[PDB]
C-alpha cells in the first residue's frame, strides 16, 4: 500500500509532467519524491516483460539501472484506477538547474564545464542502455548541492533508442532541432546533441538562444554575454543546421573546451558551498 509506506509532504510542482510531491519513506526516513501521472495524459506507453502496460518513464528508468548517480533512480511505482504513481530518489538539499541559473545568472565557464560534462556522462549512459530522453533541458536537471552531482530527471517524453527516424515528439520546442520544426523528422543522437547545444548556451549566457521557430531554423547564434572562443565553437558545432554536421558524444568530450573538468566534490566546494 502506497499511502502506508510513504509519508506525503508538500507539493513541489506540477505541469505537463503531472504533480510532484516531496515525501519520505516511512520505513527508514529516506527522502523521496512522489510523482502522480494521470492515465489520460500519457504521451507514450511502454510494456515490461510481464505484459503490463505502463508509462514509458517506468520502462526507461528500469533500463538505465546501476550505481550510476547521473540518472534519477526509480524506487517503486504503483498503478491506480486513473493514474500511476512513481516513487523517485530525492537528493537534499537540491535545486534544479533552471532555478540555479535564474538566481545566479550566467555561469562561469569552469562551473558550466563541470555541469555540462556530467550531463554528457548521464546522456551517454542512457544511450548505452537503449534510452533516449528527448527533453534534455535545465528544468530537467537536478543539482545535489552537497556533492555537486547532477541528476537527469523526467523521462516522460522519452523513448527506446532506435536507428530509424522519429516522427513523434512531445519534448520542449525551444530545445528541439530545425529538422523537427521543418519536417517533423529527426534521429535520436543528433537531436540530443542539438538540445545539448541549447543547454550549454543556456549555462554560459543565462538564457536560451532561440525563442521562435524562425530563429531555430535559421540557427544563427549570437552571444549576449562574454564567452570564450573555444566554448563558442563547441556551441555552434552542436547547433549545426545539418544533423550529420553535429559532433558525436565522443567529439564533444574530446573538444578543447571540455578538458580538465573539475571533480563533482571540487565543484561543490568551489561553486556551491
Ligand atoms: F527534486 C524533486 F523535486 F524532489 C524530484 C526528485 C526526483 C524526480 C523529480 C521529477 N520527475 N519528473 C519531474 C518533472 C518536473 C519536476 N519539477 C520539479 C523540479 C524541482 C523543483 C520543483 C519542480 N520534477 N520531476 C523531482
Amino acid at each position: 500500500p502506497l499511502e502506508s509506506q510513504y509519508q506525503v509532504g508538500p507539493l513541489l510542482g506540477s505541469g505537463g509532467f503531472g504533480s510532484v510531491y516531496s515525501g519520505i519513506r516511512v520505513s527508514d526516513n529516506l527522502p523521496v519524491a512522489i510523482k502522480h501521472v494521470e492515465k489520460d495524459r500519457i504521451s507514450d506507453w511502454g510494456e515490461l516483460p510481464n505484459g503490463t502496460r505502463v508509462p514509458m518513464e517506468v520502462v526507461l528508468l528500469k533500463k538505465v539501472s546501476s550505481g550510476f548517480s547521473g540518472v534519477i533512480r526509480l524506487l517503486d511505482w504503483f498503478e491506480r484506477p486513473d493514474s500511476f504513481v512513481l516513487i523517485l530518489e530525492r537528493p537534499e538539499p537540491v535545486q534544479d538547474l533552471f532555478d540555479f541559473i535564474t538566481e545566479r545568472g550566467a555561469l562561469q565557464e569552469e562551473l558550466a564545464r563541470s555541469f555540462f560534462w556530467q550531463v554528457l556522462e548521464a546522456v551517454r549512459h542512457c544511450h548505452n542502455c537503449g534510452v533516449l530522453h528527448r527533453d534534455i533541458k535545465d528544468e530537467n536537471i537536478l543539482i545535489d548541492l552537497n556533492r555537486g552531482e547532477l541528476k537527469l530527471i523526467d523521462f516522460g517524453s522519452g523513448a527506446l533508442l532506435k536507428d530509424t527516424v522519429y516522427t513523434d515528439f512531445d519534448g520542449t520546442r525551444v530545445y528541439s532541432p530545425p529538422e523537427w520544426i521543418r519536417y517533423h523528422r529527426y534521429h535520436g543522437r543528433s537531436a540530443a546533441v542539438w538540445s545539448l547545444g541549447i543547454l550549454l548556451y543556456d549555462m554560459v549566457c543565462g538564457d536560451i538562444p532561440f525563442e521562435h521557430d524562425e530563429e531555430i531554423i535559421r540557427g544563427q547564434v549570437f552571444f549576449r554575454q562574454r564567452v570564450s572562443s573555444e566554448c563558442q565553437h563547441l556551441i555552434r558545432w552542436c547547433l549545426a543546421l545539418r544533423p550529420s554536421d553535429r559532433p558525436t558524444f565522443e567529439e564533444i568530450q574530446n573538444h578543447p573546451w571540455m578538458q580538465d573538468v573539475l571533480l563533482p566534490q571540487e565543484t561543490a566546494e568551489i561553486h556551491l558551498h
